[PDB]
């Protein structure tokens, strides 16, 4: 019945982040470094840069669904703070495909051992107080919104496939 | 409790499509027709592709989701089963931005009278019985498979922005 919907809901939302983190992880893969460092189109960001990004962004998803401290906060000022051409210095992009890796394979340990009740509890960046008011502002809403911030990403990294 | 669990996480999927088709909607009509009909980078798909294949893709969840057959179903030929460099005659854009426009109401439309249960029972493309071992295989999970399709290729149109 009710418990067993909860956790058929938190699987539909994993299956999308698994889906769209394997299509992510395969095609970053699939590249040389030489392939990644190229724009993505002319004038937008480099792959490198998107790597780099999702990195971040996913590494950030762990304070705030009380999942423990990010891993490498260092990666959000050159990575989400400030755009590509910035002048910024980066990572190696050996370093950044481990980052990934060891950030990615985190959330999914992480992920397994939540129950489905956990998900529906709020997420950091919310107030008790507010909450209430707007309950779908919860834990399970971060993974949705990622899961599409990957997906619209992933479309760009896809024209770095010649 | 239980009923109420229910509401929110359509709450939470149906959020999610909204927000990308804003965002998608937006983009689109801030383009001029001449902008949209750039390739999004190049040798990839025009901007004029994407909105007749989101447009086409879209319409096709009015069956699979059991609201209604397809608005056009001309356009899958051309937007779905061939590529952009076809050669196959396309709609006038100002018709397509229409289509777009008209299916996306519809969907809105057949959404807000669906109940949140009604989102949990099987989509058309699968048996009673393979519904019955995978129950996660629901009308849910097709929008939210969609709403990461859609995110996706917005990361291109994206592009068409200069
Ligand atoms: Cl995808
Ligand atoms: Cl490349
Ligand atoms: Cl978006
Ligand atoms: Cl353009």
């Amino acid at each position: 019945g009710m418990h067993t919907q909860e956790a058929l809901f938190v699987r539909l939302a994993l299956d999308a982040w698994n889906t769209q983190s394997s299509r992510t992880d395969k095609l970053i893969q699939s590249l040389s470094n030489e392939a990644l460092a190229v724009e993505t189109a002319p004038g937008r960001n480099s792959g490198t840069y998107l790597l780099g990004h999702l990195t971040a962004v996913h590494d950030a998803m762990l304070p705030l669904l009380e999942l423990g401290d990010t891993l490498y906060p260092q990666l959000a000022p050159v990575f989400i703070q400030n755009p590509d051409k910035s002048g910024l210095e980066k990572p190696e992009i050996n370093d950044l495909r481990l980052y990934w890796s060891l950030v990615q394979e985190r959330l999914a340990n992480q992920f397994n051992q939540l129950q489905p009740a956990d998900w529906f509890n709020k997420h950091a960046a919310i107030s008790r107080e507010d909450f209430l008011k707007e309950p779908h502002r919860n834990k399970l809403s971060v993974l949705i919104n990622r899961t599409n911030h990957m997906a619209y990403h992933l479309g760009q990294l896809a024209y770095l496939k010649k």
